[PDB]
């Protein structure tokens, strides 16, 4: 790989992205890449949590197109996967990088984490999520502030909105994820994808046939 | 009852678990006894508002399957009953006691109390709710890792989080609550059951339709 | 206007509600003007961001009990009663920011949660009493509440008629910023000239985006988001 | 049972409407039993297949508390099979009634209708929702507004029904279908069952997903 | 009006589409005005039934600023019923607002079609939507992909169209359906036509509770 | 390939199924063939429309599940394809076969076609859409039936239930499925694509919501 670094250690694979002569922005290579090492992940039977980080400084800074869907199959390669996926979060998580850390299951991150979708200012707007999934999870309110002025969003306010689970001090990130996707290791493989499938319900259908679902997963676990 | 405490007072039914050397934990009776008592609750004229509560120590520590669809008719007996029903939490809610308080409407809960869906620890899953309604309740990060690492949430986040509404001292909890109970019971027994109908649309249609939903049950109530 | 004021300055039309003995309380009259005087703001292209407050003492304190008072069901019904003012102001495609100091309860705590954004003061105090009057929300309190702050606040608030202080508020995600009284309008009018200073295509683009969170499938949602995406080219 | 009669013979429990004299209407009593008795199926380990008939003239002939809710929950909660033997008038609540089993095979002789609207009130027990999502727009506005009736092949046609028989066929065609799907694995039929009912509650990519989940439970 | 004709009588709006040298086509101008029209048939108490018509010939042969949305909603909002009474060609727009009807009557002479795809666009007022929820995937798919016509007795057959009579029989068909609408309980009429419509926007289960509430509130 | 012969003239792809033997039952080798001929289609800039066909006598004749997934990816990948795709049946298309033929965008059937789901009679249920596209399809009653019963549906029941477009005599069925083939290859690609995706949120979305997207794709194919 050029732009990320993929190691497996004791059933977790950490990928790092490595473009740091542009604070680790997404482009066309990196995106395939990633793909490909999330899959190559997916089946490796030894792999049972994935973790995606970038550095301290920025997760990641940023990033005909009809007949190319334009961004489609990128997003379809990482939803696609089945094993979970955590984000550890350090600094700059901006547009495509912010939309990426929604995209994995949960994020850690550190206390200087800044989130923001700043498309806006470019006369385009999110076109991996940004609109969808923030507002989701944090509310109408902030996600409309934020794809409408471009402000950026702190590590406490992230935490206080739901947009991230835990916050820590940047020095203890790498040790809080890598704990957490070891401890998520532990479990058995088929309930820990069942359990991301049914927590991903939640966005799709009504609570009610949620539920359902949730119901006849648990019972096919025996 | 050899499970639960019913007492009717000022058209509040308080139901209390009292399985305190399980401490509180969901079985066939406790559950078979707890929907009973709601549904005689509902069809007394003289109750107007349910609350549920367990000891101190905790609401509730934890709790063929598809012919017997363990679990269903337990959830729908519940999700039924037309009155409001709060949950005063102290100390454990964890696993099925957790997803009994988010099966409330809503959950006032002293400082001590810790929330968590630890099922993935016995290989299976969250089967009543507990990986749809804490998603739609807190957002997906808090959800996917407290459901895939077990991890615990205390008092302060789940009121941060939106899991719980309201955070007392241990010693004003069921004071808290029983206030509330009462002045919901001051209130036209029709309009409040009208709210609580309302309010959990918000999870089965698109906003454009629980909107007109509203509207139509705000005008029938004249 | 007789009950609102309108001034447009650098793109941004401000509203400001103006019933002061009435706490800005909503009427028949205030909720009509205040459509005419958006859907005027909608076809102003020299207007590209909205921003509707009310005093320093009460965004909005409520709903006049004369709007509901007189009236049978054939009466509400036949008449839609508060229909068509919330497809007024759900039907307008430019931003709109609401800055809320002090009360916004009942109706004008529905108002702030139909705009876009919610920027208050740290007086601010939101609620949902309309079950003190035999009634309930009728205009979106038992919907945009429970979708944004979760279903544990929004049941209490809708069932008990408990207020939400500004810290809570912005705690739960019902507003987006709190700041001091005397910065309100700075930070919002701020805001508002930042909004217009963007595209107004991507801007339109972004808040129809954003609203679909709250029709579709997240699924489906994402397939729109990426569509639109796509056309501003 | 008074209105009622409840006969299980091979797996199949055939449930009757009896109230001949006023056309099968549905009153609280026949409704209050006919619930009872589907309950009683459903836990009756005997019963894999059930059917709903009236009379030959009429399967049934129009009909704080929650007015008409409970009955219609209990019938949706029914996990096993309900075929509907429809022969001549299905109308308003009777019609309702058929459309909430899972499939109709009805008589040449058989007419449907929601005439509700004629009484100054409307479909309540699903004729708004159930016969719009089965047959089109069109036809259940037409029915819902102007409260006209829809013949056997119109019901046919228009998907209403799945099979269409001569009227002294009827009992002979359903038994023997009901008697085939009591025949097989009783929980692939609840399955069955199940996933097709997801049909008119999810967007079609998470009925596929539950679809498949559920046959991979199968195994 | 330039583009239309409106004529009241005996509590029902026919409203005439008038562009014949145009086919009835659609444009800015005919949609304002039928927008108006239907706005001020909804606001006159004396008319209970709307029926939207064109010519022998045909209900309508085709079609920042939000082009085509505004007046679809015009539409969309009228609450009292609307019949579509269509003879000859209802293709493309005339397709479009045919659909946008609460249900159509049609002559044997109509022939119905989606054939945007022939000028490089798309349906824009529904029909890639209404057409595939009314009558299948396959039928849908088949005529907004090649264009091709679907003839009456077809409409009739796949759900398109409630009814279908004789060219000569067409306006006494539908006048007579609005006449019997007219004999209801406005409130009543109201209520029928936004329950089935909440039959293409909520999961069925919510629907029917939909349906119960409005149903228990008309006592 | 060894189980499906792909032939390209004047922009249509025709499929053929060939496992003549086996009446064209899918297995495992036929859906990872005719998956990767989709794919080569979709990426042919020379192809415009696709053709699926079995035999005179059948188009297609019937046919560890959790973790991998078994029938998700060849379903997946049916589904992805943005080009049109028409089903010209004859004789049987049963069980994976009849759900192959859902799965296309249309059907032109021969009158001899035979439609059914008897997967009931092996003791499972449908696994690829038969219990959700026959039901959408052509409605409750007949998709229950058939699913329940496994009884077959004859060509004029399914042209009459809107489970196929058209019938055609046999000796018709390719000029009239080649012919409407053409007839789509004649079309704006990018609008044929855009019809397509349209006429599917159809399934997915309520009807105001697909009414927006519709209009903002027609916009966009200015």
């Amino acid at each position: 790989y050029e732009t990320i670094i993929v190691e497996v250690e004791d059933h977790v694979a950490l990928i790092t992205l490595n473009r740091p002569d542009a604070l680790n922005a997404l482009n066309d290579q990196l995106l395939s890449e990633l793909v490909k090492a999330l899959e190559d992940a997916q089946n490796n039977d030894k792999v049972r949590c994935i973790v995606i980080t970038g550095s301290e400084k920025a997760f990641a800074a940023g990033a005909d197109v009809f007949a190319g869907d334009l961004f489609g199959p990128e997003a379809e390669g990482i939803m696609r996967i089945r094993k979970p996926i955590i984000a550890a979060v350090s600094g700059y998580a901006l547009g495509g990088g912010c939309e990426l850390a929604m995209m994995c299951d949960f994020i850690i991150c550190s206390d200087t984490a800044k989130f923001g979708q700043p498309e806006i200012n470019l006369g385009v707007i999110a076109g991996m999520g940004g609109s969808q999934r923030l507002t989701r999870f944090i509310g109408k309110s902030k996600s409309m502030d934020m794809n409408l002025t471009g402000r950026f969003m702190d590590a406490e306010e992230a935490e206080r909105s739901g947009l991230v689970s835990r916050v820590v001090p940047a020095k203890k990130l790498m040790e809080e994820t890598m704990t957490a996707a070891q401890k998520i290791a532990e479990k058995s493989m088929i309930a820990v994808m069942a359990v991301k499938e049914a927590v991903n319900r939640s966005y799709e259908v009504p609570l009610r046939e949620g539920l359902l679902f949730e119901r006849r997963v648990f019972q096919s676990l025996f």
